[PDB]
């Protein structure tokens, strides 16, 4: 039977036609149209997602698919959902689905997926980009460039290198795991901690050393990565009493939520000197807004959050997104860690 396939992307507009490969964005709309159309299928593509009379809107009452991401989601909320005669299947070609009330998509019967594990590489190269930018002092010497300036001594003070400091990721997952084995070769002392110990081979391979303790870890960083997700426990920890029991001058790296750190206390431990850098690509609120005080702090070395929208990620939740259209297709059963919602079932969880 002839589906109805709705994507929702941004618009990219020149920088679409200067990169084909810019798959998520309405204008190549994830490489699937020609085969969408081969099979029979409509594709609806478009970024116009809010208010009463958006496109989206016009299509929501018949459409069978709706496919989002992160970057530009289309919020399907209860009110939607109940305006939606069709609808059955809720893709997101990236990982994030809080733009989705779940528990009003698994009462609809609907069936909720996303790409599982497609970023972690990115996010783990990405990290490691950082932890050398802020331990080299890249950014004040490119902004000497820039400046017609010409100041080793202003760069060399605070330059060091990696090879020989200690470097604890908070939290040893998927991204912490790749970020350790990235870190072998460069003769760091590694620590980590997590509620799970790795494998005893997985450490001597790494070099890494678990921290059963998170306080005892911290103060002896030179680099601490956050690598966990945002929960009661871990939301504002990085206060101003946690932020005192780091190490002098110590480098932060966060591309895992910025909520987790305090705001203000990130802010006031920069321009005292007690956190020596601070760089990431997660905000709080995100997008950041133009005040937002982290982009004009000392020291700062962040980027809005593109880490996990390289191009390289892009074609995989293009490809995981086709795979799982093609199985909805053919009655075929998607990835078991790809289901956030299967047939009405909110798996465990996210209950």
């Amino acid at each position: 039977d002839s589906k109805k396939i709705v994507g929702v992307f941004y618009k990219a507009n020149e920088y679409a036609t200067k990169n084909p490969n810019f798959l998520g964005c309405v204008e190549n709309a994830l490489g699937i149209r020609d085969w969408l159309e081969s099979q029979g299928h409509q594709y609806i593509v478009t970024d116009d997602k809010e208010g009463p009379d958006c496109e989206l809107e016009k299509h929501i009452p018949d459409l069978h698919v709706l496919i989002s991401t992160p970057f530009h989601p289309a919020y399907v909320t209860a009110e939607r959902i109940k305006k939606a005669k069709n609808l059955k299947l809720l893709l997101t070609a990236g990982i994030g689905s809080d733009h989705i009330d779940l528990q009003a998509a698994a009462a609809a019967g609907l069936t909720v997926a996303e790409v599982t594990g497609s970023n972690v590489v990115s996010v783990a190269e990405d990290e490691l980009m950082r932890i050398l930018i802020l331990m080299r002092n890249f950014v004040p010497g490119y902004n000497q460039v820039v400046k017609g300036e010409w100041n080793v001594a202003g760069i060399a003070y605070r330059a060091y290198d990696l090879e020989g400091k200690t470097i604890g990721t908070v939290g040893a997952g998927r991204i912490g795991k790749l970020l350790l084995q990235r870190l072998k070769p460069f003769g760091c002392n590694l620590l980590y901690h997590d509620r799970l110990q790795m494998a005893p081979e997985l450490e001597k391979e790494t070099g890494a050393k678990f921290v059963e303790d998170l306080n005892e870890m911290l103060p002896k960083c030179d680099v601490i990565v956050i690598n966990m997700p945002l929960t009661e426990k871990t939301r504002g920890m990085f206060n101003k009493e946690l932020i005192g029991k780091l190490k002098k001058g110590v480098l932060i790296v966060n591309n895992a939520r910025g909520a987790i750190m305090e705001r203000q206390a990130v802010v006031d431990a920069v321009e005292s000197g007690h956190i020596g850098g601070y760089s990431g690509d997660v905000w709080d609120p995100q997008p950041a807004p133009k005040d937002h005080p982290w982009r004009y702090m000392p020291n700062q070395a962040m980027t809005p959050h593109t880490s996990g929208t390289t191009i390289d990620a892009q074609l995989r939740y293009a490809a995981g997104t086709k795979d799982m259209l093609e199985r909805y297709f053919k009655g075929e059963d998607f990835p078991t860690e790809n289901y956030i919602v299967k047939d009405g079932e909110l798996a465990p969880q996210y209950r």
